[PDB]
């Protein structure tokens, strides 16, 4: 019979640092991880800036001669999951080790690494791609080089659902330790699509804000002015455990996730409906599953992309969910400082939610200069708010019109 | 408590045939479905052939313009899902869609179209790159657009688990029904790596046979002769339902879904454990899950890829859980003549086991010509064997180490 779930760990690379402390001061702080992006000759591309994780050392979590064989995306999973791990304190034994497993998934996987080895095959021929081409790119080797190095024979999987990756991995982790499937899970998700196929692609659909000139203020969710998500880099990982197994061992728990929704739009590959009709059914089986009033809601953190389709459909679903109440909670995106992290974006804020329960503040929306018709909800424009937060939600929506809602609250 | 699940509509692309009943055929007759890759110069490969679907025409499923859109491994998927859900006879209404969910899952994704939008990106530039790149390519896409296409918004994703993907996509998809989060779900996988960046990234690792000479022969599990596994393409779907759900609107029922496990090795990022201890206990959880015996096992459809210590692994774990039962159950590889369909190899063979239920035969292992060192099993070389079927597994073991098994039993 269904069992509690509460995260005793978490791990995170965003555009605004190489840990969670450092990416949360960022948060509170209204700073933008947004800058033209160095690692590549964008002067072709319409859009020539994003979110890239700044100063990122490989060699605090494996040997050179494993992370050349990886991509980064795999690199920035495996880091966010090691922090996570470290900072649950759980020892792995042969005792829990079958009863651990992991669940970090990406929407493009290791489009860098098969890029790359796409240029050797039409340059040069075959024989120059790299022998690690499959076990270094495709998704499900974070939790794969994850359950090695830690030695985890848990279930063991990766989703891949486009911008709603983290949140799944991580409601679906839950589901696995509710119905006893597992006592722990390393769940969340990675995400590096910065390359010419990842810009160029999301360019060529034309769904990347061009705002060159001046970066950090593109990301701009609810902002009449968007016009477009910007494309970040990094990784979050929470550790999941069954409440008395955290409770067996004297785990620090840094809140209890009650509550998990997925729903379909059946609308349409890439556009939601103008109503957000399935954000809110996805928020209301989320609500539903953890035994809430919607009244208790105090903080969202939105999916909030700074699209100009996305932003209003998803007011439009908090309005229908949340009614006179709408008024009272308080939403927000951290897209506004972070960028789009894909996959990886459920993840993070899924971090960012939890961490507005432990210090009772809502995040800013940052660059919400002028908020769009109908936008006149608590966004948190500008500057962090410190308030009463018992129950924080974060919504996740994804290319397929799949969507996810998370419910956390403060555990004592 | 838990729900049952039984499998009311089964769909397929394979090597074989374009849909279950021709593929069922071959397998029975021990046909191969390997030959020379066509429209595609392999010459610099040092492999020269695989299972390739003969003959589909998108258009029974899609338009001209929305195939023009999607990846081969998504037509693959879209098609199998459409002929599973044809083949149930579910009628989706107002009053049920919010219950009829969608996994369908792919190991590697979109290689072909980053292949040719690559070519693009490096001759021409960025601009060049197709609108649809990103929903096109992104393994998430088969669960989004047969969600679109038939109105589903049940649960909505996608798993990709490398090798196990098929396996793991049913298994949960399963699971969403026993805990009331769906009452419907379409699972399976669909894969296109037969693109030069598939041949070539596997041939890198030389984890292909290269026995360009005679490709039927190239798939030979447990053989002392083979030299790795051949890449093949195609999708399986099946439509998961809960027993009463079934029986209520006289669906026609295959076989029940009585187990599932899932397990990491914890050992090596392509290599299994030489003992196969891994997928020893992913056998033992999901004969716990179904609580069944060892002893009631009767066919087992194994991984049985024709890698030299994958063959052998399987062996050492199949006498570990089936001591003194290992020798009477009857256990087959129909990779032997399907090739490896990597993300799909699941979904295809869950498909087989419900078959060899539905007919009480044990599909052969062709190319079984002289078994190797230990491989003393009955692995029904050369000819399919009818016999008394009440139980049937279907092993996944993938790259990450990751491992699956279903469990179905005959429903009467
Ligand atoms: C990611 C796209 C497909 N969907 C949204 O932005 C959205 C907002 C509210 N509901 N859905
Ligand atoms: C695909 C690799 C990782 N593993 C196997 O083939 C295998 C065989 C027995 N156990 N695992």
């Amino acid at each position: 019979s269904r069992r509690r779930v509460v995260i005793t760990g978490m791990g995170m690379l965003s555009p605004l640092g190489l840990d969670v402390p450092s990416s949360w001061e960022g948060i509170l702080a209204g700073r933008s991880g947004i800058a033209p992006i160095e690692h590549m000759d964008l002067s072709a591309y319409s859009t020539r800036f994003g979110g890239s994780v700044k100063g990122f050392n490989v060699e605090e979590y494996l040997s050179a001669k494993e992370a050349r064989k990886l991509d980064l995306f795999i690199q920035y999973g495996l880091a966010a999951s090691f922090q996570a791990v470290r900072d649950s304190g759980l020892e792995v034994t042969d005792a829990n080790r079958e009863r651990i497993g992991v669940s970090m998934g990406s929407g493009i996987g290791g489009l860098t690494n098969i890029e790359n080895n796409c240029r050797s095959l039409f340059e040069q021929g075959p024989r120059r791609i790299s022998p690690f081409f499959v076990p270094g790119s495709i998704i499900n080797m974070v939790s794969g080089f994850l359950s090695i190095h830690l030695g985890l024979q848990g279930p063991n999987y990766a989703l891949t659902t486009a911008q709603t990756t983290g949140t799944h991995s991580i409601g679906m982790a839950a589901r696995n330790i509710a119905y006893g499937e597992a006592d722990v899970m390393v769940a969340g998700g990675s995400e590096m699509a910065a390359c010419g196929l990842g810009l160029g692609g999301f360019g060529a659909a034309r769904a990347l804000s061009t705002r060159n000139d001046e970066p950090t203020r593109a990301s701009r969710p609810w902002d009449r002015d968007r016009d477009g998500f910007v494309l970040s880099d990094g990784s979050g990982a929470l550790v999941l455990e069954e409440l008395e197994h955290a409770r067996a061992r004297g785990a620090r728990i840094y809140a209890e996730l009650v509550g998990f929704g997925m729903s379909g739009d059946a609308f349409h590959m890439t556009a939601p409906p103008e109503d957000g009709a399935g954000a809110a059914r996805c928020m209301k089986n989320a609500l539903r599953d953890a035994g809430l009033d919607p009244r208790q809601v105090d903080y969202i953190n939105a999916h909030g992309t700074s699209t100009p389709a996305g932003d209003i459909a998803e007011i439009a679903a908090v309005k229908s969910v949340f009614g006179e109440h709408a008024h009272a909670l308080s939403m927000s995106s951290t897209k506004s400082m972070t960028g789009h992290l894909l996959g990886a974006a459920g993840a993070v804020e899924a971090i960012f939610s939890v961490l507005a329960l432990r210090d009772q503040v809502a995040p800013p929306t940052i660059n919400l200069d002028n908020p769009d018709e109908g936008c006149d909800l608590d966004l948190v424009a500008h500057e962090a708010k410190p308030r009463k937060i018992d129950v924080a939600l974060s919504n996740s929506f994804g290319f397929g019109g799949t969507n996810g809602t998370l419910v956390f609250r403060r555990f004592a």
